């Protein structure tokens, strides 16, 4: 039932790679396109397709990722940060956090690419998705794209407090922070999921899926991990692969499929620079080492890669107040409550992602005068240059995004932050011609000494906004920075009576305290008498730093960063002999080809020379159209019906319609 | 994403401004309207949009409610009653008990208004609601407006004893009590509830949130509390706002709007006469004392302020019989079902609000020769003239409205007495610049003599009217009128077998008294031999009255009446000189612009001059359609189009289409 | 204490209409300095007069 | 249980703050029931050295 010779191969099912497929398969019908992937198929699969368990995908035994672990660096004191991946049809987008933002206009400018200008991407963002949202700026948003967005169908009460206390920081409300033209901002933030219907909004079964029950024309080839692509007389026209899982030790197995056009790598910007470099592609002195043949000069590859630096920080919330802990903690009552309402009608907690809002920051220069001097420096050149960037980003979790195995019992509200522009930049390259071998590389995080200063800063500020929120009852010690013990600055625990309240009528042991393990926190000032009782407040006092106190928060965000996963770079476009923005040199043409072959394309997020301001999911489905487009001019099909519209019944806005809300 | 200067902005959330809101936005879409609101978002939350959890928005540490406190007061024997208002977008539609109900023809030929006659907004009352109920005099009730008003999805056996018990005290049951022609009835009551999904029918989804998804046009900034209206050159084009709560005290902030053509107050009776005072709108006199300079005379802000004066009577009900009583209690197990049924299906106990039925009343002349001489001195002017109008109101509730912690555990049905047109007169006043202070207030309640005995009256008759209804057990005594111990007259409480019946088997004290707290109930007279089943009736004895049994009806009531938040006046129509009804003066003109500056008008419910005698919520979405004709004639639009018909996926009869019914 | 009766599920704990009782006011505070065990929080004596004796 | 902050049965007496301890200020707590600590204890038993009472 499968041939061997598809018509255009696409490596990859990732969420970009999805993109290219769908779209691909759309364009012709007759052309014979063909999907490899090296994961399980996720069609109809409920672990997916319904949002509020997103952290289980995360879970070291979890069969859906595949976890790399870096070289050990002094700059995380010795610490070996795990950077995993997707591994599941669809990618990251059956797995992430759902979480929905876009990029500043400056970064796609940044590319500095012959085209990839925002001016001449921006129908192609538009063309994507569709838009829950009550949007206002309309001339941006996609309203009848195949992917939806929206604020989901459940919202937990901590986003109106996240404003209410954000909006007292001096950081503006913003109805739209995706404008792609602001700083300071704060939002409820959007989600992927289908507000219509609940589900999570992957690009997989908007793509994929759709156009396979549609389109005869479209082979899915699931569980087949990519060795090596073959090439000869100039051309890429094949790609030998061996089996995901070695479940035959005396007789190993592959398959060599075969390209008759295109060839196309949307493995992610992990897998990709390995498969380039298993082919040849690389530093001769470099592959020597693995053994390979280096058929191809190109330096650039594995080089440039480039994260964001996530780090939580937990704080206690009232007994009063809802939270998504109790799900995951995961009791057998509240779980089969949380199931039934979805199955019932559509809306619960369990049709929501857990993040509920959000401000992107771009520091005061009074503030910024006490940053070190070297993040001054780094800012004048990076940032002074242009005002749309921000630099540092965090939101608030309407739980503990953890192990709830290792944190005290309670319910939580976890902040997130992560930096925006990390100036650091890592690598990566194949120790063996082996698919299965670990490569050997360095995320290079903390690498450079000038991104220290926003994360410090940024724990400073978080902390402060959620001291102001009202379900605030206290930080939780175990997992916040390790300040000496008498510091004034220091992460107080939940109050006695509050003790008593999570610990049950029947506990003999609330506020008893031996050891000094936690300190008790003050009571907040009384509320005025004379204001209206809406307007009163009653808050706890602003905390203030030393030099001590800044090398705890310090030597915290060392120990306690990780990626993010907008990892990107390693493949990236520029010119072969070099650039300041790639110092090693390019590897794609404007045009996305590969340097020094004819035939082979990446449709990878790895694309980018410079990192984008915004998660990585929406530049993965704007960088999938891109060579999805690049593809069909290729092919020299034409400008009409260029556009390839994947299968969908469009839904309009209930009021249009009378079948489509939740 | 928020410019700073709005084309026509609305202040306030309240189901009037809604009303202006997405009535304007409409007309033009070219036109830029901008809201601004002191409270949180309330788009899909769950705790507003399903009608049967009501009740807890009026909790004293509930989030949604302000709870204005008075000056104490000799008449209500030196109690303080609290002045609540709605504190959330949407106003009070997202907060309200939900009834329905319709004022008296003759109320709105009161305004003496040059437009404002019932003739006039007739047409303007039937554009604003669709029908849901088994309309018989279609000539009024509007068919297709944006609000639904039905029956609900679940309905209490109470309403037909409430209605075969009314019916037997001379009170004739009338199909349509809403006609605008009547003065003695009974009738099922009527609800603001969406039959057709059984969600709450708030003007803030149907206008606001419903026209922004729809359209761009229209900007929301929530969370932002006005200080003032800055007015020069004789227009006022700017409004400066603070933020609704002041967790900064450090550095306090504000932001100035500005409004290129028009600006509109919509903040409700209470919160509107400040901030007209504030912007030096007043007494120069009244006004030093808080050291704003006066910028215009108008003595008539902040005078004339009205209400309606509701206070509860429980009676307990019988074992056997259904209420809401123990789902508010609430019970983990009772609660569960009811949410479940919701979800599953859209018709429970929750999609309802708690009220059946009730019953406007006129006195016979021959019941009102009893009544003090002063209350007769009054009818005779006041209601003697004119046959429509109800001189006071009561309703049942299936359950018990207030605190169940501080009531003995069983079922009860509530009566719910408000009066209709109450004589009395209050006013308000800023004492301080400062947003957040809380004005000083006399609500003024019974101060004047008239009020009280229609209010005895009241509790005389429905007393009868629950004494004869099948439901009925006992009199819970701690929240009836003190009588003197030995009087016939006194509220007797349950049968002892009923005592048990509610102890439970195990029970260790049922029938035991000592200290004699309470007076059983004596058995019912048999039922007669010879009737028919179905015909049969027991029936406990009438009960009379002497002075001693007055005087503690009367201090009832003067201890236990409150603000129904009916609440109207402040700011109001009239002469600018003054006038027979308005006797500091008026300050709007008849066309609502505010007197003695140009661009300002007020489009809250605090408009009307005098009493409407029904539920307030309906002249709110009138007016608000007023005010909203008046802003379209002014920016010179055409009469053509005028009407301004806000998005919606209009529901037909069940049998003109297959999609509307529950 | 009134939400410490009710449960948590409770839609009506301190809601308040008609008056029917007044809310107690809070104790004063603890004295510090004083040793822990010795510390007392009370409530302010009551005083009477002709018409709270008919009572 | 005996050992819990609000617990009746202690005393909690707390100390100056000292820079040994890092600026901590321990409490000391001290039996408050009759029988004194023997009401109140860990119930472990043991015996010290002969040389003790010597001293
Ligand atoms: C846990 C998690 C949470 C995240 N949350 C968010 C979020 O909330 N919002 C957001 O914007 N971003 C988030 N992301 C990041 C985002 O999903 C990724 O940037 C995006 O999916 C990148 O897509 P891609 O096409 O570049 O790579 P991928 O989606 O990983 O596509 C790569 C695919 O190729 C396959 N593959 C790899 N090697 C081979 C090989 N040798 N042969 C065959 N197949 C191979 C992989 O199995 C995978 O399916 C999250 C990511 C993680 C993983
Ligand atoms: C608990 C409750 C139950 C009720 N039940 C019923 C019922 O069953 N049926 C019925 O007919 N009526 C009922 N009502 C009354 C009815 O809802 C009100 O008459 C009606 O909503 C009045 O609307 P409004 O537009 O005049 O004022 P509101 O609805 O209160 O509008 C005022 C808005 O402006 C905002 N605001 C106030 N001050 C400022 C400021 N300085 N800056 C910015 N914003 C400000 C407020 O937050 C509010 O959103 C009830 C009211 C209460 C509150
Ligand atoms: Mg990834
Ligand atoms: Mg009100
Ligand atoms: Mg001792």
């Amino acid at each position: 039932a499968i041939p061997e010779e598809f018509d255009i191969l696409v490596l990859g099912g990732g969420s970009s790679g999805s993109c290219i497929a769908g779209r691909l398969a759309n364009l012709d019908h007759s052309l014979k396109v063909g999907l490899i992937e090296a994961g399980e198929n996720n069609l109809n699969n409920p672990w997916v397709y319904l949002p509020g368990i997103y952290p289980r995908n995360m879970k070291l035994d979890s069969k859906t990722a595949s976890f790399y672990t870096s070289n050990p660096s002094p700059h995380l004191n010795g610490r070996r940060a795990i950077v995993p991946c997707a591994n599941v049809l669809g990618g990251g987008s059956s797995i992430n956090f759902m979480m929905y933002t876009r990029g500043s206009a400056s970064d796609y400018d940044d590319f500095q690419a012959e085209g990839w200008k925002t001016k001449d991407l921006l129908p192609l963002m538009k063309k994507t998705e569709t838009y829950q949202r009550a949007c206002n700026n309309p001339d941006i948003h996609g309203f009848e794209g195949p992917i939806k967005v929206s604020f989901g169908n459940y919202t937990y009460p901590v986003c109106q407090d996240f404003l209410r206390a954000s909006e007292s920081q001096g950081i503006p409300y913003v109805d739209d922070l995706e404008d792609l033209v602001t700083a300071h901002g704060a939002e409820h933030w959007l989600k992927w999921i289908n507000r219509d219907t609940g589900r999570r909004s992957d690009s997989a079964h908007a793509f994929v899926h759709s156009t396979m029950r549609n389109h005869d024309n479209l082979y899915l080839i699931c569980n087949t991990k990519v060795d090596k692509i073959i090439v000869e007389d100039g051309r890429a026209a094949a790609v030998r692969t061996v089996p995901s899982k070695p479940l035959n030790p005396k007789k190993p197995s592959h398959k060599i499929y075969r390209a008759r056009k295109q060839i196309v790598l949307s493995c992610g910007t992990i897998s990709s620079p390995l498969v380039l470099q298993r082919s040849g592609f690389g530093d001769p002195i470099k592959l020597r080492a693995a053994g390979v043949k280096p058929l191809v000069n190109l330096p650039g590859v594995g080089r440039n890669f480039q994260d964001h630096y996530c780090f939580f920080s937990p704080y206690r919330i009232k007994p009063q107040y809802e939270s998504f802990d109790d799900f995951v903690r995961g009791d057998a009552e509240i779980q089969k409550r949380v199931f039934d309402q979805w199955y019932a009608n559509g809306t619960g907690p369990l049709a929501t992602n857990g993040i509920e809002a959000g401000v992107k920051i771009r520091p005061t220069p009074e503030e910024l005068s006490q940053m070190d001097e070297s993040f001054q420096e780094g800012y004048r050149e990076y940032f002074e240059d242009k005002p749309d960037k921000p630099v540092m980003h965090y939101s608030i979790i309407a739980g503990f995004f953890g192990d709830h195995t290792k944190i005290p019992p309670g319910k939580y509200m976890t902040m997130f932050h992560f930096l925006e522009y990390p100036f650091s930049r890592g690598s990566i390259h194949i120790t063996s011609p082996d698919p299965y071998a670990a490569p050997d590389f360095d995320p290079g995080f903390m690498n450079d000494e000038r991104d220290m200063a926003p994360m410090v800063w940024a724990y400073k500020k978080s902390r402060e906004t959620a001291r102001r929120m009202d379900h605030f009852a206290g930080e939780v010690t175990s997992h916040h920075p390790l300040f000496p013990y008498s510091s004034e600055a220091r992460a107080l625990e939940m109050d006695l009576e509050t003790s008593n309240a999570y610990g049950g009528p029947l506990n003999l042991s609330a506020g008893l305290a031996h050891g000094s393990w936690t300190q008790p926190l003050k009571k907040p000032t009384a509320k005025n008498e004379g204001h209206v009782t809406s307007n009163q407040v009653e808050l706890h006092p602003d905390i203030e730093y030393d030099e001590e106190d800044d090398k705890a928060i310090e030597n915290y965000i060392r120990e306690h960063t990780e990626t993010t996963w907008h990892c990107l770079g390693t493949c990236s476009i520029g010119p072969r002999e070099g650039s300041k923005i790639v110092k090693w040199g390019g590897v794609l043409d404007h045009r996305s080809n590969v340097y020094g072959v004819k035939g082979l394309k990446v449709g990878d997020l790895s694309v980018c020379p410079d990192n984008v301001g915004c998660n990585t999911y929406t530049t993965a489905l704007l960088i999938g159209e891109k060579t999805a487009t690049l593809v069909g001019e290729d092919l020299g099909y034409s400008g009409e019906a260029l556009d390839m519209t994947v299968p969908q019944f469009k839904l309009g806005t209930y009021e249009k319609t009378g079948l489509a809300r939740f």
